[PDB]
């Protein structure tokens, strides 16, 4: 886009994820393997929290699994969804909601960085 | 059942996840792909948190995939395991523990809903 | 080693996860399924946390994928990372960095135990 986190919407007032839409239209196969899909959207994060990619229960149920990624706070680049065809192939079109970002609390600690 | 959250059960006290049985016998091969298995066991969550299904390791260990599940707080209806036979035939009995609920706190944003 | 989470460090200051090496040389195939590789990194979590094993995005990109995992605070044994070659003959050499833990909040209800 570049497009910040803040313009992903989310789908009711309970949801836990924000909505992540790919922008391109991509046919996935099983024998094509872990493949990394474009949304736009891009880090960093709300202070002090870092960010989780799950699937949604649909496109899960629908074959597409997508690989849970982590988005660190201080992450600038494009968040793209990690995404499989399980056993069918998928085809997934711009802007279908694909994904979800979870985010949750970054919990500090003394190891060393 | 229903039966709300509060009727499940955790291993030790320092057990994170929220054990989750399935109800059904149910027989699982790859061809397959992702199943949805019932627990009769209902949402909505307390308050500002959400919840998270992930698998067991011994299950996953044994060859049944269960897939990250995100639970929103005002979810009320049941809640289902997204299950997928990996290389083998698996067989689930009733009652056996197969998943887990991790309780999240959910974080407030000003994305629009 | 036997070694604490103490130990693991983290790449960057804004990172969410400690990165966990496996501490084996082990090549995985698709029908080998899940197996649990070794850290020589042992549990507990610091107080009022649990502990989520992801992959990393490189590392799943290149067809191995990592089984999310909770740690529970007071496992004491050696945390193990969950792994499958998803489509390829994957190699993994000793002291390659295989996965991360994330650190969250343990949410205390009043469940049976
Ligand atoms: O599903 C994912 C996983 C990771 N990343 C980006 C954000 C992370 O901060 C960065 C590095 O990821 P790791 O290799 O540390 O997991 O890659 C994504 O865009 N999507
Ligand atoms: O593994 C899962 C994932 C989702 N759900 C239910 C609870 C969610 O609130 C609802 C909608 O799921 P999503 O499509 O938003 O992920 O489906 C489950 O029962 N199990
Ligand atoms: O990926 C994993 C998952 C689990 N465990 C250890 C830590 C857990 O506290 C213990 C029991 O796991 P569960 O069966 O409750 O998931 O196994 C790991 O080392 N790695």
């Amino acid at each position: 886009q570049k497009q910040p986190i803040s313009k992903l919407t989310r789908a009711t007032p309970g949801s836990a994820g924000l909505d992540l839409c790919s922008t391109s239209h991509t046919v996935l196969t099983p024998e094509m393997g872990p493949q990394a899909l474009s949304t736009g959207i891009y880090g960093p994060l709300p202070p002090n929290t870092f960010g989780l990619i799950l699937g949604r229960s649909s496109i899960t149920m629908k074959g597409l699994q997508v690989y849970p990624g982590v988005i660190d706070n201080d992450y600038t680049g494009e968040i793209k969804i990690m995404a499989k065809a399980v056993n069918n192939i998928v085809t997934v079109s711009q802007g279908n909601r694909i994904a979800q970002l979870i985010l949750l609390p970054l919990i500090e600690t003394d190891n060393k960085v």
